């Protein structure tokens, strides 16, 4: 319903009373998250500049503060000591210059000689509304104050279309690299384009990273390389990916691909996995960003929200939130994802669980449910449920001869992008035990499966009185239920 | 420098870009607090609606979001599980109606039949800019959504001047009471005026509370009655208080007075203390609010900021912050104040201290320093200090034959309201031990003295590289130093 004109009206052409009203509307929503990052107002999307700098973790965010739509984008800024307790540092990069006049699009952060370089795509629209993407290196100092250059670091080359964006800047092998999402101008295929520099002033093209002969969609958004247990891992968003390469049910997938090795100078990637895999088996994770932290861990955080999609909270004038931070691990040839240790600080009111069918008549809106379920069983676990289990988030499990998990949100509340399905299925190994570590926060659910082997993340919109947690059958299991304190 | 006109321009007449800029400027200030409540933008003052409701603690705030000045006021809203980890719920009450057209001034919160009543003063300015104060009862529901009535609960009576405000609404002795700060129209003296109701619709005047024959300033702002260990305790701001009643050095004092008993129907107060005493012996505490919580504790929180005063951060376009929450206790005929238990969750990097002269060469900007100092000593403890101790926050102590504590902020940085003195003195008992529990957070220091017997709270503005903590003499003491994590 918003016009192009309305989406690109400048922030100075909105009044401050409207913005204050919008902050109240977002914060007091009955569906707001309160231990995950959420917009102060308007729409949140792609994590940006995820980093460690000046003694704390930093995280920036694509933001449009005036409504539940992809209006003209800015970066806003959060920091944390522990990847859990975030505090707001305000807007960081506005669409206020020629280079980014129609948006400060996504990007990354790299420490350099005591400053934090923020490299991002200036979404420029020229006099005719032709998009010209510019790669810009801004600079943040130790007071979190940001300066912008007057000139781009990388001008759009001839071989790419208008889609050329989301730079990842980092140091590796003694030099500087930039990875960019790209659509080839002639084939219209998605690529990760490689740039290298020895000084950050002159950039050299190394070409598209060789991901094999098969096309990777028509565009790759938000490319990421991180080293996880010494393996090069790609995390990226290949829009239009052929489902023959990998199944997925979201409108656009967020894939990962573990390599045995990578050579950015020669644009070479030796895959460990024969195929890329879904980072998240759920309903809503997109634009995930990751970085290698000084503590030797690789951390990732996801936008929970999909482009070209809508949500029942749209009428509340705000949209989406972030996943919790996930610590990455390579195990058995796959990517595992784990809650960070600090998230346990939110826990309180611990309850021991052993075979009780009804886990809680009324669990609250914020909790962590950690379960161990014996092999050889089938049933349903209902979350955010009414009393008779007819309206809930359903985890339909089988740990017996056709083992699998089906997550079904159809009955949880109003429909959520139903054209892309009300269920998601995760295959399980037959006759094996099952672990679940389930985080519920307002209209967000995160289901960590078999100790991080799979993660299923989703929005759901249950009426506030639907807070029951219960199995439908007598189920043999042990577990713990904790309330989780509001911090955001 | 701001004109009346500029201070009362409506929020809708500011643009949203300016507000976003101001949020960044406040949040990224090198002097910002990060484990105390601080404005998101502009100026913060008086705590309001401090309460427990709908399963969490609530706190509201006088706010002017567009600069470091007392522009037209609104309430904004925070909540917390534990009085430490606060999260922002946005604006709550705007100056958007006839009754509050020149400000939604301070007030209180009272739970009533599943709602939270917010009773506050509408600062009305009529056609001639005559101030007409109205007492308004708004209502908040379980989604933190607020409705405003069209009519005042209490119209200004004939016997009070234009100064008649800051209602405290509560239930006691089976009926409802409202305590209001008042200036008598004929004598121009400060009073706490009492109203009572059996239904919240019809209010009856019980008269001024009898605080004795001596005048209590020319106005009492922010009156509070709380029961602490079953004693009635008044906490209030008597502007113009004669210093013969009690010494104080701040422009306006924040006093407390313990009674043996109180009878609100008969406007009677039997004092326990012969005289009211300073709630805070420091430089900046004002407009403290308190309430009786369901856990059986009385809690208080203070504005750190004084009216008609200025601060070095004024040029940064933001102003002031709150104290931490203080749990109240009556002991030995005095009011004791304690950090809440949950504040210990911020602690990390614990260091044991035993007689070391230099406690830390560089302590960081956020810490808690807890010390036990033997009787019979004299010296100085320097906080936020440069290396040679010439620029610091000075705690000059004597625990020997003329025992006392002098807190001196003159050398800490730029002058802070110097007309009201650069030192504050707290008398101590001769030849007694001394305990200190010191909280530093950005430009805020809170010094709890002898286990809460006295509290000295102050702003200070040290250069960021001045972080040494050291005694000047060999001092015998034991202690602990903890870093405190940023949460806000
Ligand atoms: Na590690
Ligand atoms: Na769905
Ligand atoms: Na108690
Ligand atoms: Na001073």
């Amino acid at each position: 319903e918003w016009t192009r004109e309305q989406r690109y009206r400048k922030y100075k052409d909105w009044d401050a009373q409207t913005l204050l009203d919008l902050q109240a509307q977002a914060a007091t929503s009955p569906y707001q998250m309160h231990y995950h990052i959420h917009p102060l107002s308007g729409l949140l999307n792609d994590p940006n500049g995820f980093s460690y700098y000046n003694g704390e973790y930093h995280l920036f965010c694509q933001s449009y503060p005036f409504g539940p739509v992809h209006g003209v984008k800015s970066w806003i800024h959060f920091a944390s000591p522990d990847l859990v307790h975030w505090h707001y540092l305000g807007p960081a990069i506005d669409p206020d210059s020629d280079l980014d006049n129609a948006g400060a699009y996504s990007g990354s952060a790299m420490e350099h000689n005591g400053k934090l370089l923020l490299m991002y795509t200036g979404n420029h629209r020229d006099e005719d509304w032709t998009r010209i993407p510019y790669q810009v290196i801004a600079e943040m100092d130790e007071n979190n104050h940001i300066t912008k250059p007057d000139a781009a670091a990388i001008l759009p080359p001839e071989h790419v279309s208008e889609h050329f964006r989301d730079p990842q800047l980092f140091k590796h092998d003694g030099k500087y690299y930039v990875l960019l999402g790209a659509q080839d101008a002639e084939t219209k295929s998605g690529h990760i384009d490689i740039y290298e520099s020895d000084d950050l002033k002159t950039w050299h093209e190394n070409g598209y990273l060789d991901l094999g002969k098969d096309e990777m969609g028509y565009m790759i958004e938000c490319p990421n390389l991180v080293f996880v247990n010494n393996y090069p891992v790609l995390i990226f968003c290949p829009q239009g990916l052929d489902k023959a390469i990998s199944d997925y049910q979201n409108i656009y997938p967020n894939m990962y691909w573990i390599g045995k090795d990578i050579n950015l100078n020669e644009a070479k990637f030796t895959p460990l996995q024969s195929h890329p895999a879904n980072l998240d088996d759920g309903f809503d994770v997109y634009a995930t960003q990751a970085f290698n932290a000084p503590d030797g861990n690789a951390y990732a955080i996801s936008w929970v929200g999909l482009p070209d999609c809508t949500y029942p909270t749209d009428k509340e004038n705000w949209a989406n939130c972030y996943s919790q931070v996930k610590r990455l691990e390579i195990k058995d040839g796959a990517l595992y994802q784990h809650p960070v240790d600090a998230i346990k600080n939110l826990r309180h009111n611990e309850t021991q669980l052993n075979d009780e069918k009804i886990i809680s008549q009324k669990a609250g809106k914020q909790y962590e449910l950690k379960l161990y379920l014996a092999a050889g069983q089938a049933g349903k676990l209902h979350l955010a449920s009414n009393d008779d289990l007819s309206a809930s988030l359903v985890i339909d499990f089988n740990t017996a001869q056709d083992a699998k998990l089906t997550i079904d949100r159809a009955s949880s509340g109003p429909a959520v992008n139903p054209d892309y399905g009300a269920t998601r299925t995760i295959g399980l190994n037959d006759n094996e035990d099952l672990d679940l570590d389930i985080f519920v926060d307002g209209s967000l659910c995160e289901i960590f499966i078999n100790d991080g082997r799979h993660v299923a993340t989703l929005r759901f919109f249950a009426r506030s009185s639907n807070q029951k947690i219960a199995f439908d059958k007598d189920t043999k299991y042990t577990g713990r239920l904790w309330s989780m304190n509001s911090i955001l």
